[PDB]
């Protein structure tokens, strides 16, 4: 298989494996190097946020899961929240554990022709502004790689980013806390948490008589014996559960740092090597699928030349955004979660407050990833920069939905109003984007889509454009996301 | 001058001084016996609440104040917000000295004929369901002094609720603060705090060259010298101002407490005596001035033999309720403006949420206590259990208002509508109730006050019953809080 490719991805965790077939959708040869011959088969992530399961089905990854479970039940550092108070919020998926999520991305990204490549370690990389070599050790031994551009997808002890030089401020970890699953034992659930008066706790069920357990107990400095995970219980609960069987036993911590530069010269990082933070509001594995979505089409358009690096500088941009966010929403759930009796008069303010729909909508929109906004240039379109939702379309030959078009991970525009001016002005683009005059099905007064003759949707479902309303012109919005017009 | 009276106050800070003044109003003679014989002139407050400026406002007590600068410049935990967004927070006082709104109730007290006794220590006091005996120390030596009911308004450390057996459960102080008067040195305003990397601070002029400082460093364990609150300024904002001249220098904490009864048999607690906190949000004062609102009146009736004692333990039940939410503002604001960067997360948070109208009101609502509701039965009618707003009035004879009406702390039916019926279901509390026939004034859609025909206002200002929308009728209201009708 030896010696190039035009990008090459290591690790095949989330990031990696959706980067990998988001680049194969844009026609890329792509080698992902990872250092594991066998999934760890782990799963600390449950269930998948909303717009997690939208970057799915607007792929046609969906029946690769079958029957999913989802659900409107949510929580903000513990405080429960009615999500179908938001649109689309229902969407989440509840308990698909993440290496099953990991083994759908890996063989959709495999299927499209992703060279996969396992039991190979990245021990060191280089880069010339021409190109970057990485030196892997697989089982041939010791060798060299070369590409155009890679993409340390390598976790939240990135090799990639210790070598490349990336800046990766924050704060140190302050805390250690576990997680344990376990057999034997039949424990009264907690699904959103439990606020005990030295710390916290989460209880749960999963397949096979399995009960998972969170135990955050106070005072303990930042792998574990099953009997001090016990003690831990013990201590908090006041419960004995040392008789269980420990079936996986891990430490996680609460450093919180994110990369100043997600992208150094030809090096470019997506997922937990660009940021990291606690595990709290099921938020990581979320942020990184979703860091391979919005980089996987520009990288592609960048390696495929319709593109210059200018929309390169836009991931970014976009995502370094999404990540600073992250880590506030993180930060601020875990506050509310870990800290004592102390911090129970802003949980009870901000019980008071999520009572309003604005509110319950806001934390609904931060949790879900539905809120996250793109600059794609002013208007008064509602729709500009965020996520395009579903949309039932009937087009002259087929039913069809925005979603179903974006399979392909090639532009969108939408011509709602038969205006064929609207098809010419975009036709020097339409070698990259799909245009398509359709009638629209019914829309809800908030989805943002009444009203609108026509919207420009970049290969990641974000709007870019729309009419009416938007300050800049389609050609603009075309040449932004999708490069030069073609030459008649 | 010596040894009875129907009620003794124990205190002349703001909580025994509005009570004194509203008992005066009800027709009860008050003894007043305060430590101290001179007022400390201290103002460690600044201005007041608009709920506060409405209940001096309705008993005619304003322009003793002559003009005072007001605001719509609020904050909750340092983080601003316009509490012009919440109807009648405008009235709240910007700038007015603790120790001038306290010499203002005190001549207000003593014109209405509360005897006040200066330099007259409460040592010790003595409860058998009959009465309450004291003993005094004054001028004349040691003495004891008799009443049917006795009032701690003996402040945070009250000698009466550790004399009474009351229970005061909380939190032990975590932290001592420094404020301190100064002159010579011009300082960078700062009035609603400062975030600094090692704590807080505030900043602000007053009257006579003097800047107030507010000095809240990490780490310190809880009279002060000087130079130990310049050294903490020093560290906190690296600027030097150990030449400044200290006027005053004081220390306080975090210890936050409240009583779990307001009233055990005849002996009554209103202000700092019953509830203990941070001093964050301008609360306390506010809070003790308004418990004495909320007494006066009910206290009174007893005494008069008007009312039964089921109306006494309602002072208990509205108020306690009052603490209680007391205690969760100022610790949630206290946990924004004092925990370090640790706590930026959910300062952001709550700045986004600020931005929603329901959020500002919500908080605006929470600050200046206009919020605040008791429980007077139920019905869909807006305003039960809640401040009568000020509505202007037409009456056959003359020009007045809702605020006017209640000058004489007695209660208002307000007959909006000119019904003769509802003045004659009435009549029998006549004694006890203005009974006034008035066309309304011009009122907003959030008043509450559209569309409606009567209102039964308490001698407090809050409305017991209102037309239409009570499932309790009036006579019912009349009765809960006026006691029984006359026998014709
Ligand atoms: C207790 C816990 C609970 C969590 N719960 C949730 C949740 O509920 N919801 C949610 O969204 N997220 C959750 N997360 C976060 C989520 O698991 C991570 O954010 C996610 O795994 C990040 O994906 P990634 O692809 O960026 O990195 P990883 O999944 O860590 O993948 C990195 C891959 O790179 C490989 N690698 C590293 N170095 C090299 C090298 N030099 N050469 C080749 N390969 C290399 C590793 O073997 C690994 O497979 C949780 C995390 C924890 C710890
Ligand atoms: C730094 C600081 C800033 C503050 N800022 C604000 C603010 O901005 N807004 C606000 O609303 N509140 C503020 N407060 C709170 C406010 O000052 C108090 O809540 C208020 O003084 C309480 O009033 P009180 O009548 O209940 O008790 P006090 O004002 O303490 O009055 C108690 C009186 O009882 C007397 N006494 C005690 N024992 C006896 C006895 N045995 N016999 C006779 N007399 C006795 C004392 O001499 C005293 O005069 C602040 C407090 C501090 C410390
Ligand atoms: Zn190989
Ligand atoms: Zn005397």
């Amino acid at each position: 298989h030896r010696s190039d490719a035009a990008v090459i991805v290591v690790g095949a965790g989330p990031a990696g494996m959706m980067l990998a077939g988001e680049l194969r959708l844009a026609g890329v040869e792509v080698v992902v190097l990872e250092r594991l011959v066998e999934r760890t088969g782990e799963s600390r992530g449950l269930g998948f946020t909303a717009r997690t399961m939208e970057v799915f089905d607007q792929r046609g990854i969906l029946p690769r899961f079958g029957e999913v479970e989802t659900s409107t039940q949510g929580h903000f550092g513990g405080l429960p929240i009615d999500f179908g108070v938001l649109e689309g919020a229902w969407q989440a998926a509840k308990t698909v554990p993440q290496s099953v999520t990991e083994t759908h991305l890996e063989q959709w990204a495999t299927g499209l022709g992703a060279d996969i490549r396992r039991g190979h370690e990245v021990l060191s990389l280089t880069d010339d502004g021409a190109g970057v070599t990485v030196e892997v050790r697989g089982p041939e031994g010791k060798h060299t790689l070369r590409a155009a551009y890679l993409v340390g997808c390598d976790g939240g002890r990135s090799s990639v980013r210790k070598a490349a030089g990336f800046d990766f401020p924050g704060t140190a970890a302050t805390m250690e806390m576990y997680l344990a699953d376990i057999k034997g034992v039949e424990l009264q659930p907690r699904m959103i948490g439990e606020t005990l008066p030295g710390g916290m706790v989460m209880v749960g069920p999963l397949p096979g008589g399995i009960t998972r357990i969170i135990v955050c107990e106070r005072g303990t400095p930042p792998p574990p014996s099953w009997h001090e995970v016990a003690d831990a219980w013990k201590r908090l609960t006041g419960d004995d559960i040392a008789h269980a069987e420990p079936v996986w036993v891990s430490a996680f911590g609460n450093a919180t740092r994110q990369v100043t530069e997600y992208r150094r010269g030809r090096v470019i990082l997506a997922g937990d090597s660009a940021h990291i933070h606690l595990p709290a509001g099921g938020q990581g594995m979320n942020t990184s699928i979703q860091d391979a979505v919005n980089l996987g089409w520009k990288l592609g358009a960048v390696v495929n030349g319709t593109a210059t690096e200018e929309l390169l500088d836009s991931y970014h941009s976009e995502r370094h955004a999404v990540g600073k966010r992250l880590l506030m929403n993180t930060q601020a759930q875990g506050l509310l979660f870990l800290s004592g009796p102390e911090v129970q008069p802003l949980r009870d303010v901000l019980t008071e407050l999520i009572q309003y729909g604005e509110v319950a909508r806001h934390l609904a929109g931060m949790v879900s990833g539905l809120e996250i906004t793109y600059d794609v240039g002013t208007g008064s379109h509602p729709l500009l920069g965020k996520r395009m939702p579903a949309l039932e379309l009937t087009t002259a030959t087929r039913e069809t939905s925005s979603t179903e078009l974006l399979h392909t991970a090639r532009g969108v525009l939408l011509d709602l109003a038969d205006n064929p001016r609207l098809r010419a002005r975009a036709a020097a683009w339409s070698d990259r984007v799909d245009i398509v005059t359709a009638v629209p099905g019914e829309v809800s007064a908030t989805s943002g889509l009444r009203d609108t003759t026509a919207v420009l949707i970049r290969p990641d479902g974000h709007v870019a454009w729309a009419a009416p309303g938007s300050h800049h012109d389609l050609p603009m919005a075309l040449e932004r996301w999708f490069g030069a017009p073609l030459t008649g």
